[PDB]
């Protein structure tokens, strides 16, 4: 019997895929804990226990850290898209700094017997120093792991002096995509189905009615919208009104007015699940988080990444896509109405997808991998 | 893979106990759907997808009806505590009447595999029927169900003619209790560990600091709390303030101002869940749900139940903490300092209370039971 601690540090899609593995501890009798520094609200919301280890966290203190250890790196690295992680050292780096004196405490009072940590919280490591436990990272997309953490630690010296830490390796990490997406294995890479989780929900009296047509989703994370606005969806809304397909729009529960008048067959639809409105969907274009592009693989269904183009997260995703052929990679700017036909009618990409989605429902579920994990240690 | 459909019925303590099962089902890569008629936003936040299969329950139009079913009850039966759960058929009976539309309705859209469906609730049997898939019942308390469906039933007896279905039995009974809290057996009854359930929590920028001195837990439901009232908990707090000991008393969300003043060796403190509570205290008085009784096992501290006099449905829980003697009954009215002192220092109490709780550790994990269930279909 244990008792395991979530560390997940501030980003898009970093808490989300920590659900199901938090779950299937604590279905297996465990004690869960999760450690975030943003959205506590929503970690609660998944029937878990949270603590904050950062409540004066704030993203301009962040970049102050940046400009201090590396004056030229908004002028350079972060100017063009990731391609590796390790590269960004100096700023995962000033995301963890402020997570540590609280994680630090917080592993003084709660005593883990393990630490799971999402990929770039590299506090997770040094936590689980702290206590002389066991790490196992967890990976949201394609991202290769490599020196990052060794990278990152580099900018946390004099935190890591202070607490008296030292830099692990993980015991393993859980892959969220399954070996077809990748080209590179990390070091004691598992492979894990995909189980979605957005949240849960109250869907109403019944559930969502089937569609006359089956249609196609065009989505947006909450918080991808709120970086880039409704700019981007004006020339993908554009685009589908002159094609041979019904779409929905799942904006979340934003004010949909300020969009226009509607295509008369673009419907927009109230907030539910990613999984729960895939359903009933033939086709998806969305953002290009990892969590969409597997949830869409679950769904066994062709997607179109279709990124606002000063996104520099997407490159990994995007390769991914482009290479097994379970998609179409474009930008937010350049969707026209050629390509949303070929995302519908391109059947290759469906037997892709659903060549994938076959691959993964073959792998370990999220109860089986604690199972895994615990005969591990 | 399954579609698995979880049906609860309205009534204090109903939904919690099934939150383990349908996380065990959703990491074993299942698809979970919850069906309840009250607090769907609860369910909601332990991130599960739920149906509101009657959005228009009313204990009032549910008074009514047994009123006219049984005009006799509502004075005799109900007067006196229930003792026998098939005695209040009629009005079980009533509670589930209004969910049956609905639920033969998501039946329908959803085609679930399996039907999960908490002791009071009969519909979720007549949807297991409507599909033609196994049904395993879930118990919260130690209230033997013996042919509580069957009464139930013969009240139902329109709408089982309207959907053309019958009465199955449950391919198997899960009890909260382990075998020696239990007296009688059910027909296929299944042990399952209790893994204690609340809901999420922020619970803070940090954990709950370890007090002074070890405490004795008051606590109280927020639901309890709304239908007994706050001054139902007056007197145990008098008796406590003549105790030689320190108390925490925990009443869930509520405005603590009605009961003024507090002795000054009780304090008060703000909503966790229970289990987290109790890590830190030394045994607990309550109002005598199975949940809290099991909880109070799992934290191995004995325990005193001291249900408001006008509990009707208090006895079989009282008699599985006599009998076994892993704490102390009373009524709320008639704690004093006497019983206090006998729940802290009669040692049998804490040995009894150790020896369950070694007893219900070595059952099977929800994790395991999901597994279990699987095998059995």
């Amino acid at each position: 019997h244990m008792r395991v601690l979530f560390v997940s540090s501030p980003g898009i899609g970093h808490l989300f895929p920590l659900i199901q593995l938090a779950w299937g501890f604590r279905t297996a009798g465990h004690d869960v804990l999760i450690a975030v520094a943003e959205h506590a609200d929503r970690a609660a919301a998944a029937g878990l226990e949270v603590v904050d280890v950062a409540p004066d966290y704030s993203a301009v203190k962040v970049f102050e850290q940046v400009a201090k250890d590396n004056p030229r790196f908004a002028e350079t690295v972060a100017t063009r898209p990731a391609i590796d992680l390790e590269e960004w050292g100096v700023q995962i780096a000033a995301v963890n700094r402020p997570l540590v004196d609280g994680t630090m405490a917080l592993v003084d009072d709660y005593r883990p017997d393990l630490v799971v940590y999402e990929q770039g919280a590299t506090v997770g490591l040094l936590a689980a120093d702290r206590a002389g436990v066991p790490a196992v990272q967890r990976n949201q997309s394609a991202w290769r792991t490599r020196g990052m953490h060794r990278s990152i630690a580099s900018f946390l010296t004099d935190l890591m002096d202070k607490h008296q830490v030292s830099l692990p390796e993980p015991v393993a990490t859980i892959e969220s995509f399954p070996p077809s997406l990748l080209l590179e294995a990390e070091p004691e890479g598992w492979f894990m189905r995909w189980v979605p989780y957005g949240g849960g929900a109250v869907l109403g009296d019944r559930l969502p009615p089937v569609p006359a047509r089956p249609e196609v989703a065009i989505t947006m994370g909450t918080i991808e919208l709120q970086a880039f606005g409704i700019g981007a969806v004006e020339p993908i809304i554009a685009a589908a009104g002159e094609v041979d397909a019904d779409f929905v729009l799942a904006l979340g529960d934003l004010d949909i007015s300020p969009l226009g008048t509607l295509p008369r067959n673009v419907r927009a639809v109230g907030w539910t699940p990613l999984h729960t409105l895939l359903r009933t969907c033939t086709a998806v274009v969305h953002h290009g988080g990892g969590g969409t592009v597997m949830t869409a693989i679950d769904a066994g269904i062709p997607q179109l990444l279709a990124p606002d183009p000063r996104d520099q997260f997407q490159h990994t995703a995007r390769e991914a896509v482009s290479r097994r052929g379970i998609g179409l990679v474009s930008t937010s700017d350049k969707v026209d109405a050629d390509l949303l036909r070929r995302l519908i009618g391109d059947e290759s990409l469906r037997t892709a997808a659903r060549e994938v989605r076959e691959e993964m429902v073959a792998l370990p579920t999220p109860a089986e991998t604690v199972r895994r994990i615990v005969e591990r240690i």
